[PDB]
């Protein structure tokens, strides 16, 4: 019954300082946020550039549900920790070359990616150890608590993590 709301979850590229961003649209062709210091939402947008004309990065509020419909916050009774595993990564280098609906199953199995010869980006890798590192993957990234920061970067991957690319 517990739940995490949005289901998907989007976030945008941003040029500006790494403590400088907005945070996510609260309805369809909505303007994103800006936010107080407790990194709560106030008044819409002013300038999606900082003062030297760099893009600002537009964040994604996560919420968490239960009991009946209820938001779920580290402020709740029977709450007494609330902690998030996130697992981004960038595959786009490993993957075949884009072929326009060249790959798509549900025009059928005869429109799959090798009955259609749609190659390989990067041809000239061929063993799966080589393909596996022309991903982009740093491991996950744990966050818990009030006001915490924690960096999806190189240096902070996790002796646990075995296999990172970049």
């Amino acid at each position: 019954a517990l739940s995490v709301h949005p289901s998907i979850g989007v976030a945008r590229l941003g040029n500006a300082n790494t403590d400088n961003f907005v945070l996510n649209p609260m309805e369809i062709g909505g303007l994103p946020y800006e936010h107080d210091v407790d990194l709560k939402p106030t008044t819409t947008v002013v300038n999606f550039k900082d003062e030297a004309g760099c893009i600002r990065r537009q964040g994604q509020v996560f919420k968490v549900f239960g009991a009946s419909n209820e938001e779920l916050t580290l402020d709740s009774p029977n709450v007494k920790n609330i902690e998030w595993t996130v697992h981004l990564a960038n595959k786009k280098a490993a993957w075949y070359e884009f072929r326009e609906l060249n790959g798509n199953l549900l025009y059928g199995r005869d429109n799959s990616y090798s009955a259609r010869g749609v190659p390989w980006r990067n041809a000239s890798k061929t063993a799966s150890s080589e393909r596996q590192s022309l991903i982009i993957d740093l491991g996950p990234r744990s966050v818990s608590g009030v006001m915490a920061t924690v960096e999806i970067s190189i240096n902070n991957i996790p002796e646990t993590y075995l296999h990172p690319s970049y």
